[PDB]
């Protein structure tokens, strides 16, 4: 085995995108290894620039190529460098644009916190082969920024691991694992957006409708009521539109369940006033005191799941 | 005819598109078969990497293409590699990114069960000259998970066929059928997010719209209705934003069809409680009786269907 | 000049898209003709696979390359293959990709039928130099099937023709007619995709609209009439959504007019009514029967049409 | 300098996306220029396919590359061929399909006078080492007829001018001005799409909105009309999904100010009645009587812009 | 070291998406050098075109590859030239079309005030090795004029810096700085189409419900002004279409929250109003007397803003 050190150097990310839960990764990647000592022009390192690699590569000498695992299409590499030494240790550098993927779990939507993973890996030679050595990562340029909505908190964590690979078992006997490089860069969502944006109209809309139960025109109390239904209802597919089609439900859905719940509780504890009015004269004041206990009461539910969902 | 046998590792299943029927495949593909013995350098298999395969091939070296036939656009092949043994045996591995598409039969929408195909033959080369022996499907990595809001239950199921094409007959007079190679993965959808974002919220409105003829207001019993009417109608292109255009009708669809149908019904109910009022003070109780019946018998349409469809 | 003679397979058609009147096109093109004959190892056809083609067409062989006039952006050209025989006859076999653009008359748009072209053209040699013997297009796949909502009905026509190019004249004297071929294959959309989700809706909202007209309250026969209105009105640009933006109008724009011209008129008919009530008391009943006739007067109205129309 | 004599064959127009001013152009250009004798097979010019012409270039004949300055991307060059005389005369045939674009006045939107620009420079030589003789525009597919809603009125005007790049000049002393063909093609914008699905449900929500001044109940003067004001508010941003961010003001918006002013002005001329309502029963008649100038006025509204504008 | 003189001129600005802060540049780059003295053909310079570059670059020449730093992609390089000249130096021209990145501050969005920025390196050779002497950026085909919505103010600023990167420390152990140069071009934002499209129309609901306190039914005050609180409410998302998701607020933010407070207010008021209605009969005025006080007092809030934010 001949071990290849690693810096990987991430210019910018962006374009999270949480539909499909791909991102995008601009940066360069260094690999060097050491072999047999050569002759170069002078004393200097020879520099080999894009389109000029391969006619080295025709010419015997070893370049593996590294693929990155978790991309979605392929990467697409720009300008690329090969940097022969005269003490015969060989330097690939490259600038590789990726759409890289990783799974995310949106229970806590507003106030996420999701990690980005880079997988680099040898796409022919084994870790009988090729080994990694060690790698760092250089994420200076997005150290501590917002990209879009997402904080990158802390630095960036690498580990180097073996992946046993069994597709190749039948024409490799004993030699199927390869050496895998997985960086890990911790992002946190900011919940501005959403505070200011989704949370105080929807918080609105439900005072108003708490707010309902004064008046004293049962028509009005029930057209409006209504209406404020109806909105909140059409307001189910914001996080559709954000997110994916998703299995579980959000913060944001379920306040929107709760706005569900506690309208169209108002909405039959009043028609259930209209079922006690026997003879349609009487009125209610303990059950319709609920002017008082309903918005209370509804704001009991979302604290339980925000402190049981913490 | 020379045996090729056959592996293909699937990395990762994602982007499944039910507006075309189109999903996306990321893997590998190992094709190995044998040749005449060749001397290698010293007795360890030569690795032959992308951008030097081309080289062996003008040399004279047989590597066969094969293709992906239920493809959409082109399979972005990414790196490729060569293994030749001194034994005289030749890998082909590749890794292939491809959009897929098959067949989908969406009668049951929020319920349903597909499966994900992958049609792999040669180019140019008939089974007089090139068979397929056998195919080991090594579906690891999405053995038992979800990828988007599809569950993989089982294996994937292998199969090789020949196909009959009579488009080459006129220049192949006797030699026109291709092996194929077929792998089928079953998959089922998850039908929670329509139960709580669409299924709840239609039901809520449906519901709603049952508590009207409780009423002791003539326009508050048509006003809110005819709303609810609308609003429900204005639901019909839900489906047709996730599937295409379809024929047939879902059980969501059917479902809404069945909520115009209620809720037009209670309409034409009142109105008709309103066509009994010849003195205009006459009240019916048998027919305006619904109040019980309505939300049962309409409750009965859907399980109807439900029962026959499943 | 020498004959070529053409065998196009269609394996799918798919991806319709009407609001740009571009479809896709996925198969196979064989293209057979005859030269001076040649050596080849043993007594079996030479199989050239993809990127030998060249090497051979640097050596001297005659390989046209025949494009695709009616395609949009330029063809996906996969796999390619030439096939060499001892007696001295060479078989070019193509896999093709193309997004086709033919033009569509959207006038009975639920009700269309549409025709596939696909246009075939030697790019450089005339028919001075280059001939289309025939063609037979084997459309076996998609012979009686439905694609996304397209039935594809009988069999594919098939057309060899000369094409005069006058921009050629000027370095051409007298031989600048190119031999083209062109492929219509008949299509027919499937109408129950709008017949229940579109035909009936409006249908039921044209009816409730005309069911207002039994009602006792005033402000009741006008707000719930306007909303219909309303709600009309909103549905103008449905079949922009699906369609381009068509100088001319289809069925459901008509009727889509229709019900604007119905229930404005009802609008304008109870205002109507309005204004003949001087003493404010006064009711009519002759063009307040309009509840009898308003309905069949306007079902009329759309039947003239299907029948002028079809 | 050399003279070059261009052909250009528009195959057609298709893709008039509005929303960032681009076009696409599929077509044919020829450029005939005069070289040194040379010796060919036979009598016969010699016909050179694609790439094939790479082989010469190499060898050293001198084959130039026309840009297109006004593309957007690349333009996407397909077959091309070099047809090469025994008299001593290149000609160099080629397919575009090229993304144009083009500044565009949408102030009578619905009525707009559009024009395509196809420009054509040499990327290196100026006009002291190529020159332009002439070009030949070839309309005669799209002479006259209509694309997508664009109708190709007249011929195509053709134009060879200098232009003159100073950044060149701080690497060519005096010779920086390069010779650039423009060809022009006048498109109409077909009105009736808009006239039939924007300009009728408009003017019929206007007239709605002018006839609820007869009306003898104050809440249904005031509900409906606000609701009519609603939905024109809601009609805001239509010329915003065809067209761009303008900063100037279409036919359509300014119709939709004009209803915006019509019906908020009807809106407070019946708060100002009852604001006149000092004992609550006075009525009002000759500020009330709007009903007869109120839909003439504003007609004239719309009128004095249309003449103004065209 | 060797020195490079660098001349960027614009062709053209376009697409400038500010959902994920990226431009489109369309321009030509000219990079000129100074090298050991070489014999042409004549004393002209030799001009080499593309496809032909390549071959000078093997043959031993030495052409660098400046990037783009700030790209999205990868900029698309159509027609390249290289310029020999008999005294011996080099001149690289290039045409490029990028999509680039910059960071932007959307919080003033209507009278936003932006700047492009272009960043141009070596890849590969730092300042020991490639120096930029200077840089004349030709912004004369933009230099006043009005994009999509942007007007270019002023001239572009050029500046040359070095950049330490630290990710090539580990294999240069002192020579890791690399000459980078910025090119930036303000732009400022045409606050038209906002001023009338949206500033108007939400202006003309907020007056709308500030008009609803002067009416004499009860129903009528809360029914109008809610309706108008839920559009006010619907508006929310708009920012959310033009830009992103941004964590601040903008101006037409910051006025549709406003607008939620003082409706909101306005509601919560006439409810207050009913509150004091102890007996059902008593009218307020000096706090209903808001008529007057709530235009106002609302006007001012935005102003306050306004002039702290400028």
């Amino acid at each position: 085995p001949v071990d290849v050190s690693v810096s990987i150097f991430i210019n910018k990310i962006y374009g999270v995108n949480t539909l499909e839960q791909t991102y995008k990764v601009d940066g360069y990647i260094v690999a060097q290894w050491t072999g047999k000592p050569r002759k170069t022009p002078g004393d200097k390192p020879l520099i080999v620039e894009n389109t000029q690699i391969e006619r080295w590569i025709n010419n015997g000498l070893w370049v593996p190529a590294l693929e990155f695992i978790n991309v979605v299409g392929s990467p697409d590499t720009g300008n690329k460098r090969l940097m022969l030494f005269p003490d015969g240790r060989v330097i690939y550098n490259a600038r590789f644009l990726g759409s890289f993927s990783n799974d995310m779990d949106f229970r806590l939507f507003p106030f996420d916190r999701q990690q980005f993973v880079l997988e680099l890996e040898p796409f022919s030679y084994n870790n009988q082969q090729l080994r990694f050595s060690d790698i760092q990562v250089y994420t200076e340029n997005i150290d501590n920024e917002e990209i879009d909505e997402w904080w990158i908190r802390g630095k960036a964590s690498t580990h180097i691991s073996d992946i046993r690979y069994d597709h190749l078992s039948s024409v490799q006997p004993n030699q199927n694992e390869f050496s895998r490089i997985t960086v890990r860069i911790d992002a946190v969502r900011n919940p501005s957006y959403y505070l200011w944006s989704f949370i105080l109209p929807l918080g609105l809309i439900i005072a108003a409708s708490w707010s309902v139960f004064w008046l004293e025109s049962f028509s009005e109390r029930l057209q409006t009521s209504f209406t404020l239904m109806l909105t909140v209802v059409a307001y189910a597919f914001y996080t559709s539109n954000i997110l994916g089609r998703l299995p579980y439900t959000t913060y944001i859905d379920q306040m929107i369940i709760a706005g569900y719940g506690s309208i169209f509780a108002a909405i039959l504890l009043i028609i259930f006033a209209h079922h006690r009015q026997a003879n349609g004269v009487e009125d209610d004041l303990l059950i319709q005191r609920s002017r008082l206990a309903f918005p209370l009461g509804f704001l009991a539910i979302g604290c339980v799941l925000v402190i049981r969902f913490f």
